[PDB]
Parts: structure tokens; sequence; C-alpha cells
């Protein structure tokens, strides 16, 4: 069952059987071993590589929003490793997958997101779309990716269902990164609108150690 | 059930009701309408947004898989779109899912697939990479896809599946255009090494009408 580690913002507890198989089975590698400059790249194919906790992943979630009143209408997933995990959900409670892509890769009449300016020499905001129409309004939609990280793509998520007329039900990513403070960051960005937000972690990236490094 | 189009070429026969969803539900749109410059691009969304569709092809391929002897051992799918079928098997047979991408999104140690050269003003192929050792040897990998065009993807994942020293048990795509050839062409390719390479079509392109066609 999940935990408040701040204002809605809820990580499964560690004593849960999911939690340990996701910190036995999490790998993560060093620029040297990697796609991206960050020191700890988790990949997420040492999840879905792993038939046990793929399952409990999809086993946990279903249940979380079967038995959720309202109950969600739709899951939003993030290009590309959202993809990974919101199917085989959806797939279970008989409600749409819909894709949050770059605009050049994602049919149809779009919608784009607008995210904030970049930070100091850092890291280029990717601005996302959604067909239009793919979410209606009151819809109740589930995001998903694989990591939340600074709540970038996150936002905008949020900035598409919002622009549709939809309710977010909450964020959900497998893994969470609490010291670059996404929840906390998305809760008072825009006078507060996003307050409301709930966001889901399944683990915790300081829970992750060298016994999690993939590195040869 | 299936039928033989060509040798080692199977199609999903039209009375199926997983070929009458996907008859159904499946848009395409026009170069204007979207991301690519071919003249019908076939939305993977109007599949995943499909609950009954999305849970025909999980039955249909979970059925197929578990029924087959001997049972394969893995299941690889190619960026992005592959992704969004794959788990939502591999998690039913309890197997793993591995991931064929770009080496710039892919994490650890790597391999890389050897295209052959483009033809005439023609379509760049792309050089997609497995982590090494994702595939044991003597696996046995069901390739997947959401469209089968030319064939260029399935072969990289055919070369990167055979580098592994692993079997490939086949190559699945929800859509398939025979119209491209690349069954016909992979099973002569390279001397006939891939002659014995199964291809499994759900629904051929053909079939789509104007009334599959999605521009507003
Ligand atoms: N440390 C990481 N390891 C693997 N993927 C990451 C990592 N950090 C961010 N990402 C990816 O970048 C996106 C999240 O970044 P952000 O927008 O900063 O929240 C997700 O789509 C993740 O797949
Ligand atoms: N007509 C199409 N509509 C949508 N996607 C396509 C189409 N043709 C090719 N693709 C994509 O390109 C790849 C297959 O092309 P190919 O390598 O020529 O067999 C797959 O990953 C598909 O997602």
């Amino acid at each position: 069952s999940l935990k408040e580690i701040g204002p809605n913002s809820l990580l499964l507890e560690d004593s849960h059987s999911l939690s340990q198989l996701l910190k036995k089975n999490y790998r993560w590698y060093s620029p040297i071993f990697s796609p991206r400059n960050v020191p700890r790249f988790a990949d997420v194919s040492s999840i879905t590589e792993s038939p046990e906790t793929l399952k409990a992943i999809r086993d946990f979630l279903v249940e979380r929003y079967r038995t959720m009143s309202p109950a969600p209408t739709h899951i939003l997933g993030f290009d590309a490793r959202g993809f990974l995990f919101g199917p085989m959900i959806a797939v279970e409670l008989g409600i749409p997958f819909v894709l949050m892509r770059k605009a050049d890769k994602n049919a149809g009449l779009l919608i784009r997101s607008e995210p904030y300016e970049k930070e100091y020499k850092e890291a280029a905001p990717e601005v996302m779309t959604i067909r239009h129409g793919s979410i209606g309004k009151n819809s109740r939609v589930v995001l998903i990716d694989d990591v939340l990280a600074t709540g970038g793509t996150a936002l905008s998520g949020l900035q598409l269902v919002e622009a549709s007329g939809a309710e977010v039900v909450e964020m959900v990513s497998i893994l969470t990164i609490p010291f670059l403070k996404a929840a906390e960051r998305i809760h008072s960005t825009a006078g507060g609108r996003y307050k409301n937000v709930r966001f889901i972690g399944l683990l915790s990236e300081d829970v992750l150690t060298e016994a999690n490094c993939g590195d040869l």
C-alpha cells in the first residue's frame, strides 16, 4: 500500500512485494554504459525482462484502478517507455490507451504542450502532443511513464489532459526521483493550478545502490 | 486461424473476429494528417484506443504461444510501437520482453544490426540494437512490431537474434503490407539464410479502404 512522502505524493511502502521486486531487479548504468548524460540511467528493460516484476506491476495497478471510484476512463502513456506499461493495464480495465508523443511521431490533428523555459545550461524541454479528441471532455485520465525525474514530461501530460477538458486521476511512474522534487514543483507551478494532482511512485531512486549497477 | 498467402507468410483469415475488429477499427492518415511521407499511415493508436481490439490481439497471441511447442522463451519488440503489444503478451506467458532500439536509446553493452544499402532515392535503413546477453543462446524469440512494410526493421531483429546464437520463432505484426513483399524479400536475401523465418500478419493493408481514413 501507498504512503504519503509529500503532499499529493505517494510511494509504495518498501515491505510490499512489488517494492522488493523492483529494488531487486532494477538495473542502472553510468554514462559510459548508457545513452544519456545522467549519473544513473534506470534501464526499463531490467523491469520488462523480469516476468515476475512486470506481472507484479500489472497486477498492482490493475487492482488499484478496478477498485478506484470513480474509475479511470483512459490511460495516457508517454513515448516510449510509458508504452511498455500502459497497454497491459488498459487491456484488463477495458479502457483506451492513448499515446503522448512528439508531433513528428503522432498522427492526426494534434494538440501540443507548452513547456516552461529551460533552467541553467539545462535540459531542453520537449514539446509533446496527443491527438485532438483522443481524450474526451470529462475523461478521467491516468498518466503513466517509467520514470518521474524533473516532472517536465509529466507536466506536458497534465497540460494536454486539461486542454482537452478532462480530469487527471494521477501520474504514475515505476521509479521516482525525490531529489529532483517534481511533485513539489508541479504543485506550486502556475499559481498552484496543479496542486491537486496526485503522484504515485512504485520505487524511490534513493533505495537503489551499486548492487543495482548494471555496468560491466 | 492463419492461412498461408506465401511461403512462410501467414495471415489471419478474414472471418476471424480479431480480423473483423482490426478491419473495423484501424485508422490511417494521408501525409497532411500524419508524421510521415507515406500514402497511408496506419495509426497504432486506432488499435490501442479500442479496448476490444487490443484485448482480441492479446488473447489471440497469448493463446497462440501458450499452445505452441516448443514455447517461445522471449518476446523482442521494436521501438516504439512494438512496445505497445509485446509486454501484454509476455506478462501472460511469464517470459522476458526485450527491447530493440536505436543505440542512443538503449542501455548497456549493445549489439548493432547491419542493414543493406538503401534503394533508389529511398528510405534510409535504421541501425537497431539489443543489449548483449539480453537474448541467450538457444533462446526462441518472437519478434513483434505494429507494421511489416519493407521488412528492414524485421531484418534487423533477425540479424540480432541470430548474432546472439538464438532462434527466431516468428515475426508478428498487427498489419502487413503484401505489396511491399517483405517476407518474399527476406526469404531470398543473403542466399536464403532466412528462408525458414515464419511471418505472421493479423491484417492485410489491402483490406483497408477509405472507410478506414481518419483524415478530417
Ligand atoms: N535517470 C533516468 N533513467 C532513465 N530514464 C530517465 C531518467 N531520468 C529521466 N528519464 C526519462 O525522461 C523522462 C522523465 O524525465 P522528466 O521529464 O525530467 O520527468 C521519462 O520519459 C524517462 O523515461
Ligand atoms: N504505412 C505505415 N503506417 C504506419 N507505420 C508504418 C508504416 N509503414 C512502416 N511503418 C513503421 O515502420 C516500421 C516498419 O517499416 P519497415 O522496416 O519498412 O518494415 C515499423 O516500425 C512501423 O511502425
